[PDB]
């Protein structure tokens, strides 16, 4: 998939060292991925917290002319970006060419 980056949008506030935010986030953000392409190319879920972490809520899109497993290749691929393209932050918007994944710690 076209991988190139297009926009991002961060949150200026960052997720703690050792936050358990951490765990449940990337649980949620796994599913995204495993289950987007197979769910509208279009798809959200959320993961609730423990250790006092708050609920992880998440969407991922994907160009709709792509084959499925073209589209789970783009958002693995984001995911693996998307920590970088926005230093840590608690929450972010990130689109690719073909591909986009928004992560908050709150319904949206």
């Amino acid at each position: 998939a076209n991988t190139a980056f297009v926009s991002s949008a961060c949150n200026t506030q960052k997720i703690p060292s050792g936050s358990p935010f951490n765990r449940n986030l990337r649980a949620m953000l796994a599913d995204l991925r495993q289950n987007t392409a197979f769910s509208g190319y279009d798809y959200k879920t959320s993961r609730a917290g423990s250790g006092g972490a708050p609920t992880a809520y998440g969407r991922a899109t994907c160009k709709q002319s792509i084959s499925q497993s073209d589209c789970t290749a783009c958002l693995s691929n984001l995911v693996n970006r998307i920590f970088s393209i926005c230093n840590n932050a608690i929450g972010a918007r990130v689109q690719l060419v073909d591909c986009f994944i928004q992560y908050e710690q709150r319904s949206f």
